RNA sequence: GGGGCGCACCACCGGCCCGCCUCGCGACCCUCCGGGGGGCAGGUGGAGUUGGAGCGCGCGCGAUGGCACCCGAAAGAUGGUGAACUAUGCCUGGGCAGGGCGAAGCCAGGGGAAACUCUGGUGGAGGCCCGCCGCGGUCCUGACGUGCAAAUCGGUCGUCCGACCUGGGCAUAGGGGCGAAAGACUAAUCGAACCAUCUAGUAGCUGGUUCCCUCCGAAGUUUCCCUCAGGAUAGCUGGCGCUCGCCGAUCAAGCAGUUUUAUCCGGUAAAGCCAAUGACUAGAGGCACCUAUUCUCAAACUUUAAAUGGGUAAGAGGCCCGGCUCGCUGGCGCUGGAGCCGGGCGUGGAAUGCGACGCGCCUAGUGGGCCAUUUUUGGUAAGCAGAACUGGUGCUGCGGGAUGAACCGAACGCCGGGUUAAGGCGCCCGAUGCCGACGCUCAUCAGACCCCAUAAAAGGUG
RNA sequence: GACGCAAACGAACCCGGAGAUGCCGGCGGGUGCCCCGGGAAAGAGUUCUCUUUUCUUUGUGAAGGGCAGGGCGCCCUGGAACGGGUUCGCCCCGAGAGAGGGGCCCGCGCCCUGGAAAGCGCCGCGCUGCGGCGUCCGGUGAGCUCUCGUCGGCCCUUGAAAAUCCGGGGGAGAAGGUGUAAAUCUCGCGCCGGGCCGUACCCAUAUCCGCAGCAGGUCUCCAAGGUGAACAGCCUCUGGCGUGUUGGAACAAGGCAGAGUAAGGGAAGUCGGCAAGUCAGAUCCGUAACUUCGGGAUAAGGAUUGGCUCUAAGGGCU
RNA sequence: GCAGCCAGCUUAGAACUGUCGCGGACCAGGGGAAUCCGACUGUUUAAUUAAAACAAAGCAUCGCGAAGGCCCUCGGCGGGUGUUGACGCGAUGUGAUUUCUGCCCAGUGCUCUGAAUGUCAAAGUGAAGAAAUUCAACGAAGCGCGGGUAAACGGCGGUCUUAAGGUAGCCAAAUGCCUCGUCAUCUAAUUAGUGACGCGCAUGAAUGGAUGAACGAGAUUCCCACUGUCCCUACCUGCUAUCUAGCGAAACCACAGCCAAGGGAACGGGCUUGGCAGAAUCAGCGGGGAAAGAAGACCCUGUUGAGCUUGACUCUAGUCUGGCCCUGUGAAGCCUCACUUACCCGGUGAGGCGGGUUCUGGCGUCAAGCGCCCCGCGGGGCGCGACCCGCCCCGGGGACAGCGUCAGGUGGGGAGUUUGACUGGGGCGGUACACCUGUCAAACGGUAACGCAGGUGUCCUAAGGCGAGCUCAGGGGGGACAGAAACCUCCCGUAGAGCAGAAGGGCAAAAGCUCGCUUGAUCUUGAUUUUCAGUAUGAGUACGGACCGCGAAAGCGGGGCCUCACGAUCCUUCCGGCUUUUGGGGUUUUAAGCGGGAGGUGUCAGAAAAGUUACCACAGGGAUAACUGGCUUGUGGCGGCCAAGCGUUCAUAGCGACGUCGCUUUUUGAUCCUUCGAUGUCGGCUCUUCCUAUCAUUGUGAAGCAGAAUUCACCAAGCGUUGGAUUGUUCACCCACUAACAGGGAACGUGAGCUGGGUUUAGACCGUCGUGAGACAGGUUAGUUUUACCCUACUGAUGUGAGCCGUUGUUGCAAUAGUAAUCCCGCUCAGUACGAGAGGAACCGCGGGUUCAGACAUUUGGUUCGUGCGCUUGGCUGAGGAGCCACUGGCGCGAAGCCACCAUCUGC
C-alpha cells in the first residue's frame, strides 16, 4: 500500500498551521525579579482577535524595570478583563481577574487560566476560550501544588507557577451549532488543512488499512493496539472501552 | 591331402595388489625397552595388475558455461530528472449583468380591561431563486469519429456572493507526493511518472533461421522428473570404423518377424452347469423341505477345451571311451558330482533363405500422432474417448474411387517400346462402333457397385 | 478655543502615526460617457413632396494660487420632556442635543498662471507656406461607469510584512552679549547631478501552446445609439473585415443543419415521451396536499397585452 | 396664502380603432399525483460512469497535561501538529432535523489488574569438571490466567437449545431464490407502478433503524397538456454528396475477385462436377471478401509478473522490555530516600541567586545630593547614593530520563517469495499421485481410460520357529433341567471351515485346531527374481559362512501359507569396532571419519510455501472453455407398425395401453474438428428469399358428415398470417381485431444496417459469503457501438462485337430473364334446402371492401426561399413614399410543381 493521510501530516508540507494572520505567542510576562519579589503593574491596551483560536487575546503594555521602554505582552484574555484597567503581575499582586501570580499565594479552589505547568514556560496550561484550573490544595513543605485541569486531570505542580486569575475569554463557542459546511470551512481555513476529513472506509485498501470490499465496513476491530505502527494505528488508539457510555 | 606356431580380440579359468569379512592362531631369531614378522587360507569390494600408450599439435562433431542461432516479454534493481499539465496548501493580485423571494431591525395605524396581538410601510439577510459573463459538462448515447481537435463542435443543461472563479510567486517528488476518495492526479505517461544504466535481463513460449547434387533415414513409445506445451532415459537414426567370411570351391558353420519334426506352456472363443460357486423357470414324485427331471445364464463362475500363439530342442561346443584331480559328497578315490587330460568316430546327421542384420564407438531427430481391417472398454451415439495385433500415414508422389490424408492398385533415377494392376470401355473421357449370353425390372420421389456420403419396422391382388 | 502664521535650535533614548488593511449593501459628492433644450454658430446629408430639418464639430495637461462642493464623535456660547434632531435605512443627545458663530480635512469640480502662441473646425491666398473667423449658452437624470466619501451588514472567516517617511515626548547640548551669533522642515530663490538594464512588434479564428496560418487552450484594461429589467437576443455608429487553407455550374439519392412545416389521430412509436412540442415576458386576479412554519410557489388555474386621442395623480424653483 | 415659471419619468382610468390582432421579431418555466435514494449547497473518475458515490453540519467514540498524544527524518532527543494546551490537538465511525437506537464480552480485538500458580532471552549467579563445557537456581516485557469494553470488529436458534436467540421498526424494497408471491388499486388488456400481507432464500436498529418538508442535469410509475415518436409519410431551404478548374492524401493489398453442389482443417474464390462467361466506366449500396483497425482484454496454460489482502512462508523499520555502557556520591532497611557535578529540560537581551509600586487608559531615560581628590572663577576624576561575602546565570529533574550496544516480545506499517499435479476446458469433487486382488486383457508375458468390484499406510512374542496329537463347516439320530440355539454322545461329512485383513491361489495325520519347548523376527558376504533403464529403493528367491531353536531323527526355520503392508542425498541420533584423523609432537576431553540401524519426505526417486484481482499485465494456446458450423440424437420435437382398450354396441370415424421402428436438427446435451497476431455477443427494429411438419384461402376424400359448426386425411407454400398492455426479453400471458392470426430456416439470417434495453470492464448501493482483500452463476443504478473511396454482389447510369460498303437513321422481331394479385363482406338465392324443433347453408348473379401492385394531381389535403401578395415586431436610410436588415424576422393566405389509401384511376 501507499503512506496513509494520517502519516502525511508529519512532514508539514500542507498540513503545516496557518500563521500568516496570528498576532504572536500568546504567553505570560517571563519571570523576572518584580515577579519574585513583588508585582508590576501592566495596563491593557487593547484586546484582539488572534486568527485560529477562539480566545481573544490581550495586548497589556508594561514597563521595564532596567531600562527606560515600554515592554509589550500578549496575554490569554481573561473574560471580564476590558481596556484601560491595569493587570498587575507578580507575588505580592492581589487576588483580581486578570492578574498574574503564582498558584502558591492563592487560595484553594481558585479558578485560573493560562496556568504554567513548569515554573517561567509563560503559560502551557488552560489557555483555551472559556477553560480553567481550579487549584485543589498546596503544600508548603514541598512546594507543590495540587491543581484540577479542564480534562478533568488532577495535576500535581510547583507552588511557583503563574497563571491568570479568571477564566479564558470567548466561552461558549462551542454552544453555537454550526449549520453550514462553508463556515466549517472557514473554520479550519485559518487553524490548518484538516477539515474535510474522508473515512477510511471510503478509500481504497492501498491508502488506509479499512478501505476496501464491496461494502463500507471496516472488516478489522477498530480498536487498535498503541504499539501498532505507523500507518496501521488508525480508528480507536488504545480504547480503554467503547460503545455509549 | 595332412600337421603346427599362433597376432589382435573375445569367452572362460587362474596368479598378484589394495579395502573389507570369515576362518586358521603358533611353535618358532631378528628383539634391542617398545615393537616388527609368523605359506594364513577361503570369500568379497576396487575407476587395478599378469610385457605400458601416452603426450603435444591440428581437424571434425556432440553435450556444456558464457549475450551463445537471431528477435521478443509482464518485470526487478541502481542512479537521476520533472508540480509550464494536474492534486492540495501558502503568499500577493484580479473578477462575477439585470431581476425574484424577501428574514432580523425600524416606523405608523387599528383591535384589547390587560396581557398583548393585527395591518401597512420600511429594511435588505441568505453555502436563497431565475439568469448573462465566467466556471462546469446532463442529455441528444447529436455532430465528428484517417475529425478543426491523440477529447473537439452544436443545441440542451448545472452553478453563477460562495465549500466561487482565476493569474503570478511559492511548497510537497515516485513505493514518494497529493487526493470533499474516482486508485483519481502527479507535463497526451499512473493499481506506482519519466530518463539513463545494470541489460544483448530471463523465457520449457511464438516467429524466422540464407547454395546445389548424392546416399542413408526416423519418432510421437519405455522408465524417472512440482513432469502433462519441457527434460533425463531406453528404443528407433546416422556416421565412423573394425573383426572376419567370400578370395582360398554350400568349405561348413552361424543366423532367421518362415515352415517341418519333437517337446512343453495357457484357460480365450466355444462348450457346460443333469459337474462345483452364483443366478434362474416350470411342473412331478416321496414322508415347507427331499428325490429324480426341466427352462434360461455369468466378465470379476467352471468339469471340459480349441484356432491363432509363447518357450525349447533339431550335433564335432556332438557322441563314445580311458586316465587323473578334489579340502565338496560318502557303506563302497570312483559312491556320488564337478573339474582336468588323452583317445576314437563326419553320411555336419529337417526344409528354405541369407555374407556374418558380426564386434564396437560416437550420435542427431523424436518423446502432441493420426487412420483402417479385425479384436476390444466406457458411452444412446459420435468424424467421441481408451486399448490389442498388423498395415498405412505422419515422411509419399503415381493409376483408380468425379472430388479427397487414411480406401483399391502400386510406391518413384531420366526415357522408348511392350504388357498389366485396381478400375473401366453411350458422350464429357483413353477403351465394347461385340449383329455379347440368359433373366429380372416401369418407379407421377426408378435404379445405377469397397471405404461412401442415411434409411427401418411394417405393407402391396405391381 | 478647534487651530493659524514662509520659517520658527535641539541629541541619546522613548512613544505614536503613515506605509497597513476583508467582503457585501444603501446613500451622497465629482469626472467621463450618454441624454434634453439653444428655433444658438461652422461645414455636410436630404430637399419629387415634407422637414426653422438630419449629421458632424463646438477643448484644455502637470504643478501652483483662489473658490464652489463634500466630509468631520473638531471648537466656543449655551442649555433641552410637551423630548428633540434626523436618515432611503438608521442613528444622535445632561459623558451634552437643537440653534448660533467658528475650526480642520479632502477639493481629481470651477477660475486663474500654464494658455492659445499650441490643438481642432471652417474659409482664403500662395506654393508644387503665409492669413481670416470660430472654438458659444444652458438643461437635467431611479442613466451607465470610474472615483472620493458616508452609514451600516457579515465572520467559531477579522481579512499581510518590511523598506521608507513623519509627529510628539525628552532637554542632554549649541549660540551672542546689544547687534549680532548659533540655528533654520521659508515650492523664498539660485547652483550641480541622477549611472545600469528592459523599451520595436504579435498578444490571437495566421506572430504564444497544441508537429500547422489547428473550430482547442491561454491573465487583464477600455467600451456608444435603439428596443428591453438587462453587460440577454436583434439592429446601428466609431473602428475592423471579406465569410476564415479555393472558385464555377447544377439541386439526384443518402446525409448534416434549419432545434422548417404537415391534414386526421395524439405515444397506438420506443427498453424508456429518446427527440422537440407545449408553457414562457409583464400586469391584474387566484394558488392546494404537505411542512422543519422558513416553505411548497411563477404551485395549480384565469384574464389582460397593439395603435391612436385624452383624462387623472405622483415634483422643483422664485 | 398662492401666483408665475421650470422639470421629467412612471402609474392608473377612459374613448376611438384595425382581420380579436397585439411579450406580433427577438427574448422567454409544460404542469400535476406518487415511489426509491441522498437532507440541503458543495465535490468526484481531464479522455465512456456527475450518481444513490465523496464531503457536509449534526451525533458518538477513542487517544493525550507536553519527559505527552499523533506523525516525519539515514541521522542530531532534529522536524510537523505547535505563533498549539482539552471550548485543544490527533485518530475513527455515523451522516441535517425529528424519532428511536434493543439483546449478546462466548469468539476476535482493544484495555485494566498483578493474593502473577505457569511459560520465560541476553547478562549476571551457583555447582561439577584440566578446561572447553554441562547442570542448576534466578527469571523483564509479552503470552497464559482474571476484569472491563459492542455509537470495537461482529452476532442475534429448532421439548431441544446457545453467547444473545432479531426487540422497536421496516419489507416481495436498490435487500424475497421460489416468483410474473397473494390481495387491492391502477388499464380493454400491466412480469411494470402504488397500497397492503410477511417463518423475511438472505430486513433491522450510528456494520444505524424508521420518518421526512425543501432540494436533485439521480432511479421509477401514472395523469393532463403537447407534439411527425408512430399510423405514414410528404414538401421546402442551407451546407454537402454530384459535375468542373486548380490542388491532392490514407487505411488496406499472397495472388486475386460470377455462382450452385461436392469433398476438404467438418461454412471456397482458386480444387471437382455443373451453371456459365464480352471492352472501358459513373453514381449508389452495405450481401460477401469468415473486410480493416489491435500477437483475445473472456478462458486455459506458463513452475511469467504486478496491484492488493490475511490466520501463508521468511524477514524488517518502528515500538515495548531486560542486561551492559555514560553511571558518580551519601544514608537507611537488593531496595528505598537523599547529594550535585555527569547528563537532561525550561527561562532570559543569561538583570538582582544563596548566606549575612493597587486612587484614575499621566509621568519615570545616562542622579540629584553629599563626601574626597586633581587641573588654570572656569574644568576633571573618584566614592557614597546603588550594603557585604560567595564557587558555580536562574529555575525544574537527576545518576533517573536519554544515548550507544546486544537480548526477548510485538510488528502485513513495510520487504521478498510461494500458494502441486492429474483432469473429456478450468474450478468444485475425486486420487485413477506410492502400492495390492479379481477382471478388463482378445488361453506366454505385456497392454489404456476420472474402466469395473475391492483393499493398503496396519496387525501379531505369536497370529513367528519347531515337534506331537487332533479334524473342521454343516447335517442327522439320541440323551435330566434343556427349548429353534448351553453340554454329553454316536453316525455322515473333499474341506463346503479355518488360516489377523481385500480378493485370488494354496492347504486334511497339514498351512487348520490344541498342546509344550522356543527366539531363524539373530549375525554376515555375494548371486539372483519382480517393478526395471534392466538404476536405486522396496518386496522376494536360492545359496555359502556363523551362532541357535524344535524334533528320537530325517529335517524344518534366517518372521507371518503366497500375492500388499513402504522412503534418497544432506543432517541428527544410536550401535559397532586397538581401528583412522584431530595434522610441529605427546597425553586427555572434544570433534571428524569408517560400518550398521533409526529420525522423512503419502505430490510416496523425496521444494520449506495462504489468498485475491471486475484495476490488471506478459508470453503463448484453437494442445483448451464461452458462438455458429460439423459428427452424434440421449433428450426435445415429429411420424409410423402391432392392436389390449376407449368410442352406448363397434379394435382401426376419431383415438392407441403394453411394446416396437423411424425421421428431424426450429430443444438441450455429448464431443472439442475449425477459429484465441479476435469470425463483434442477447433481443428488437428493418428487409429479402426459402422449407412444409397446411392455421386460412383453391380443388378434394373421410366421419360417431342432417343443416350449421367441427374433426381426420390428400394435392398444395400461390397468397395471407395483424394492432396492443406488461417484461430487455426470445419464451410467456392477456386485450381486442381477423379468412386465419401455422411452425420454422438462411453463421440459433441480418450491429462498417440501426438501436444498447439485457448480458459482459472500470463508479456505486443492498443482501448473503469471506478475518480480509473480495466473491455471487443474486438484485439495482450510471456507463465512447470506430472505418468503405477498394474487389465483387445488387441497384440504377454511359458505352461496348476495331473489324468490312460500311457509316447512319426509322420502324420493328425476339431468345432469354422477371412476373402478381389477394382475401373478405353485404344484397339476392332464403329464412329456402336440411331438421321434430332449435337453428340453418350453397351455385349463378349484384354491390362494395381488405391487403398488395402500377400509376396519377381534376378534386380535397400537405408543402411554398415564385421570397407571390397582405399584415406586423425591433432596427436602419432625416420623414413621407419606397425599401432593406434580423444565417428564410414573424404571421395569414397562397400559384406552379412535387405529394398522401389523407384525393383519384386501373389490376386480366
Ligand atoms: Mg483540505
Ligand atoms: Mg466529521
Ligand atoms: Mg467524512
Ligand atoms: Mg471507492
Ligand atoms: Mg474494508
Ligand atoms: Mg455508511
Ligand atoms: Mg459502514
Ligand atoms: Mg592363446
Ligand atoms: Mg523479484
Ligand atoms: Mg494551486
Ligand atoms: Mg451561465
Ligand atoms: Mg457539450
Ligand atoms: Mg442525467
Ligand atoms: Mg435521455
Ligand atoms: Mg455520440
Ligand atoms: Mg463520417
Ligand atoms: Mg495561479
Ligand atoms: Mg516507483
Ligand atoms: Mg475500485
Ligand atoms: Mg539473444
Ligand atoms: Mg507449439
Ligand atoms: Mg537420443
Ligand atoms: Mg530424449
Ligand atoms: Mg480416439
Ligand atoms: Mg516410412
Ligand atoms: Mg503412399
Ligand atoms: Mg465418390
Ligand atoms: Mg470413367
Ligand atoms: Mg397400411
Ligand atoms: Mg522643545
Ligand atoms: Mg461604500
Ligand atoms: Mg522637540
Ligand atoms: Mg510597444
Ligand atoms: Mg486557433
Ligand atoms: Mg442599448
Ligand atoms: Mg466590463
Ligand atoms: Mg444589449
Ligand atoms: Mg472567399
Ligand atoms: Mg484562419
Ligand atoms: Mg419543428
Ligand atoms: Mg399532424
Ligand atoms: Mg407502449
Ligand atoms: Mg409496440
Ligand atoms: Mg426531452
Ligand atoms: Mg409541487
Ligand atoms: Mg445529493
Ligand atoms: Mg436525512
Ligand atoms: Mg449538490
Ligand atoms: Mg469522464
Ligand atoms: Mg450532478
Ligand atoms: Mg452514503
Ligand atoms: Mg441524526
Ligand atoms: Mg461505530
Ligand atoms: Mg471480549
Ligand atoms: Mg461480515
Ligand atoms: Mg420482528
Ligand atoms: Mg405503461
Ligand atoms: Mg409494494
Ligand atoms: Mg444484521
Ligand atoms: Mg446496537
Ligand atoms: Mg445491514
Ligand atoms: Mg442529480
Ligand atoms: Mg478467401
Ligand atoms: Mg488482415
Ligand atoms: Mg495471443
Ligand atoms: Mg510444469
Ligand atoms: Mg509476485
Ligand atoms: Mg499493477
Ligand atoms: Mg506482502
Ligand atoms: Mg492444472
Ligand atoms: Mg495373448
Ligand atoms: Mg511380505
Ligand atoms: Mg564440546
Ligand atoms: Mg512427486
Ligand atoms: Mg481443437
Ligand atoms: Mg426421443
Ligand atoms: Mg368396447
Ligand atoms: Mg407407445
Ligand atoms: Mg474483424
Ligand atoms: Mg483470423
Ligand atoms: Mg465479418
Ligand atoms: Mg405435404
Ligand atoms: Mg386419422
Ligand atoms: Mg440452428
Ligand atoms: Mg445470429
Ligand atoms: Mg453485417
Ligand atoms: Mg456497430
Ligand atoms: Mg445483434
Ligand atoms: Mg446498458
Ligand atoms: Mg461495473
Ligand atoms: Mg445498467
Ligand atoms: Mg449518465
Ligand atoms: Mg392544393
Ligand atoms: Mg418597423
Ligand atoms: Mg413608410
Ligand atoms: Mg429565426
Ligand atoms: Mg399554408
Amino acid at each position: 500500500g501507499r503512506v496513509i493521510r494520517g502519516q502525511r501530516k508529519g512532514a508539514g508540507s500542507v498540513f503545516k498551521a496557518h500563521v500568516k494572520h496570528r498576532k504572536g505567542a500568546a504567553k505570560l510576562r517571563h519571570i523576572d525579579f518584580a515577579e519574585r519579589h513583588g508585582y508590576i503593574k501592566g495596563i491593557v491596551k487593547d484586546i484582539i482577535h488572534d486568527p485560529g483560536r477562539g480566545a481573544p487575546l490581550a495586548k497589556v503594555m508594561f514597563r521595564d524595570p532596567y531600562r527606560f521602554k515600554k515592554r509589550t505582552e500578549l496575554f490569554i484574555a481573561a473574560e471580564g478583563i476590558h481596556t484601560g484597567q491595569f493587570i498587575y503581575c507578580g507575588k505580592k499582586a492581589q487576588l483580581n481577574i486578570g492578574n498574574v501570580l503564582p498558584v502558591g499565594t492563592m487560595p484553594e479552589g481558585t479558578i485560573v487560566c493560562c496556568l504554567e505547568e513548569k515554573p517561567g514556560d509563560r503559560g502551557k496550561l488552560a489557555r483555551a476560550s472559556g477553560n480553567y484550573a481550579t487549584v485543589i490544595s498546596h503544600n508548603p513543605e514541598t512546594k507543590k501544588s495540587r491543581v484540577k485541569l479542564p480534562s478533568g486531570s488532577k495535576k500535581v505542580i510547583s507552588s511557583a507557577n503563574r497563571a491568570v486569575v479568571g477564566v479564558v475569554a470567548g466561552g461558549g463557542r462551542i454552544d453555537k451549532p454550526i449549520l453550514k459546511a462553508g463556515r466549517a470551512y472557514h473554520k479550519y481555513k485559518a487553524k490548518r488543512n484538516c477539515w474535510p476529513r474522508v473515512r477510511g472506509v471510503a478509500m481504497n485498501p492501498v491508502e488506509h488499512p479499512f478501505g476496501g470490499g464491496n461494502h463500507q465496513h471496516i472488516g478489522k476491530p477498530s480498536t487498535i493496539r498503541r504499539d501498532a505502527p505507523a500507518g496501521r494505528k488508525v480508528g480507536l488508539i488504545a480504547a480503554r472501552r467503547t460503545g455509549r457510555l
